[PDB]
């Protein structure tokens, strides 16, 4: 689900402006923008390793 | 659902270049890098609202 992977990449940025969260956000804003479902997937699963890795 | 929210703009603004389309896929982007979820998800609904009425 991206809702909560936005959730959990902008909770990121809001509390500690991880770089990594901000370049995986603007990385799902664009395979959005540019309709690259394929890639969405792979970042969406790409941020939550990264975000299990920060806790 | 939000891949879906951007096939159904993504395919109105690819094949009518229809400029509210075009306004909502945006102004949905700017909204998730702002991260207020909540409002993106209203302003979701509201596209998913435009897309039918172009039917």
């Amino acid at each position: 689900p991206l809702w909560q992977v936005f959730y959990l990449l902008n909770t990121c940025i809001k509390r500690t402006g991880d770089p990594t969260c901000k370049k995986l956000a603007k990385a799902l804003r664009e395979c959005l923008k540019k309709g690259d479902l394929k890639a969405c997937n792979e970042l969406a699963d790409k941020a939550v390793k990264y975000i299990n890795s920060l806790e």
